[PDB]
């Protein structure tokens, strides 16, 4: 499976961003595997408006985090065992009803209950960025060191059938 | 070990009250193991008002949830593996600066970042309840039904030296 590195270098910026249309979204959940030693950093982050409607996914003391800011909550929770073993993980982040999960090697490890109306209603354009923010880190709610030193492969954003478009900053790298 | 149950029958009430002083509280923690079938209820709610601060830890389909109430946080969080599985498990729901940690035997599985400030700051007097709420189960962000059908052993909480007093609606039942 090709993985790709979730920084390059600096780790300054996201490697990749991808722009979906909300109302032809049907899928909304994002899976991937990713293997690390990098106790601290920036899975992937998202939203609708980079200003009060954000999601960031990271890592800090080598375990899941999440920060999420938007109309209904704003929270800085952290989750599950550590990943930062080396080892190749399957992630899962889907929404279920008004609730936000986070599915670790095939178990629920956090349920973010009563965070988010309807995507499709409610914000018509999600962005998806992957291995950095798109503002500043200390912006978040919490600050952290986005470069995350790791790989990602099999990765699936939401409904592919809803992408409007992908950017790279740069050139995806290969952890071959 | 002595262990109690976590209701009496109709499980509308706790088994008992506990009242502390928090200028004098010295430790924040508090720990348990506790055993059950039961996949949703509650095992122990805290307050320093029952209007605008306070908290509760639960089962939602087996699984720990947390509750939380105050100035800085609003939250319903599930987390943890199934603990609804008749087996012996160790709690521990402590205070990390900002945090709200909980541990399940032994391993961190949650931690709510930047919810609280200091305790023995800012509500002199903390309750925590066992097996029940000291509101209508209607008044929770996320209603559930409190009765939970479980044991209750080896428990600590807060500080004792702290203790103002503990009261008991009815009389604390047997798991023997
Ligand atoms: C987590 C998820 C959904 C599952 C999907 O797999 C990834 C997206 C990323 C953006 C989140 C959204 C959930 C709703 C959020 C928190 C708000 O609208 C602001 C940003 C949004
Ligand atoms: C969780 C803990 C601390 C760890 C201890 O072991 C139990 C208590 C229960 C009451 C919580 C408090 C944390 C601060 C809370 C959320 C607010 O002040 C309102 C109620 C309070
Ligand atoms: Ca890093
Ligand atoms: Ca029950
Ligand atoms: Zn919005
Ligand atoms: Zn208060």
């Amino acid at each position: 499976p090709p993985a790709v590195h979730l920084s390059n270098g600096p780790g300054q910026e996201p490697i990749a961003v991808m722009t979906f249309d909300l109302t032809k979204i049907t899928k909304t959940s994002s899976s991937f595997e990713v293997r690390t030693w990098d106790p601290e950093g920036v899975i992937f982050y998202g939203d609708t408006n980079p200003k009060d409607d954000w999601f960031m996914l990271g890592l800090r003391d080598g375990r899941p985090e999440i920060q999420l800011h938007n109309h209904w909550a704003q929270l800085t929770v952290g989750a599950g065992p550590r990943l930062d073993d080396g080892r190749w993980h399957q992630v899962e982040v889907k929404m279920e009803g008004d609730s936000v999960l986070l599915e670790v090697d095939g178990e629920e490890v956090l349920r973010l209950r009563q965070v988010s109306g309807p995507l499709t209603s409610k914000h018509p354009i999600m962005r998806i960025a992957l291995g950095g923010l798109l503002f500043p880190a200390s912006n978040l709610r919490l600050p952290l060191v986005p470069a995350l030193d790791g790989c990602l492969r099999r990765d699936s954003w939401l409904d592919k059938q809803a992408e409007i478009s992908a950017s790279a900053p740069t050139s995806l790298r290969s952890c071959d």
